[PDB]
């Protein structure tokens, strides 16, 4: 028999945890998601642009096209390579992931003075039965007392470290909602402010229906 | 030993349609690319959307890019399953790689008229070389120029109407190239859109 109020918090940290190691693979290909989407584009585009020679009036459309392409492609690779509020949660998440690790070892410590209130909630009944040594068995008594009284300590100790751990989450949780958003928002501005050449040309089939 | 030029354009519309098979897979594939970040951020976001229970004024910050990520996936379908402008494309790219198909057909045609003007051509030389049958050859010598006129005739029939085919493609390839970045456009756009609740709680750097 246990510390039942120390497990629910080593549990609720353990969640925690669950949580951050589903997050983390997660996170490290979210710019992967968007490298299909430009090359997707990058490939169709530069598919029209092959036999198309004829410099036709209707080249410009498909030739900027493709160059407008290519320049998502190259601004994507830069919010790629040197965007940070990603690099920078997931360190994040790499030093409050390790924080809690060290914290199971410290709650593997007090198992070991939990065999000190076992230990001498043994010897006080098995002592009291053979009643024979009053003064032993008064020994004891404080041996006991003693056990009780450290395990105690080092809970609430605990505790009161492990609440301070679990209080973290809640702004790193926030950080990387809006490090993604703050991401795939600046993908899609990528992807309209490369646009730019084309804008002109795609009004006349907005209109058509007949 | 047949007409070349005709060829040139049989083998040009054969390049088109090789660009034809090429774009349309990649073509109806282009929502599913989209689908994939959707599905991304609003899994990251109900990760993160759990045992975040009690309702802190922190607890916003992630519903509110929560219900964001579920906004744009709505957005995203809505554009997909309403999304006529590639549809529209993929139809016209059906019949216009058909209408080659049909015209592949015509090509094959054009040989049999060539198969007289190599057999009546082949007479020609050896009813001449024998030197016999003076009526004969010269009943050949019109019934060669006929085989001529007429497969000359039905060949400048074809590279015209190739020459029409191959045209096409122009305008096509055109309408290709911006029914794309309309439709990519269009998720952008929406992805934007859905930022919305999220962009005041952007300013948290």
């Amino acid at each position: 028999s246990s510390n039942m109020e120390v497990e629910h918090w080593m549990t609720s940290l353990k969640e925690v945890e669950k949580v951050l190691d589903s997050v983390e693979p997660k996170l490290t290909s979210s710019g992967t998601k968007w490298r299909v989407v430009a090359q997707h584009i990058k490939d169709i585009c530069s598919d029209l642009n092959q036999i198309f020679n004829k410099e036709d009036p209707r080249y410009e459309v498909v030739q900027a096209g493709a160059s407008a392409a290519h320049d998502f492609d190259v601004r994507y690779l830069d919010i790629h390579k040197h965007g940070r509020e990603i690099a920078r949660l997931l360190e994040k998440i790499q030093k409050y992931r390790q924080e809690i690790e060290e914290i199971k070892k410290e709650y593997k410590e007090t198992d070991k003075y939990r065999e000190r209130y076992d230990h001498y909630k043994v010897k006080l009944d098995n002592l009291e039965k053979k009643n024979k040594d009053q003064e032993r068995i008064e020994r004891n008594q404080q041996k006991f007392k003693d056990a009780e009284a450290a395990y105690s300590s080092v809970c609430a100790d605990l505790i009161q470290k492990m609440e301070t751990v679990w209080k973290k989450h809640v702004s790193i949780f926030a950080e990387a909602a809006s490090a993604v958003w703050s991401t795939q928002l600046q993908y899609a501005k990528a992807l309209e402010a490369a646009a730019n050449p084309i804008v002109p040309y795609l009004q006349q089939e907005e209109q058509e229906e007949e």
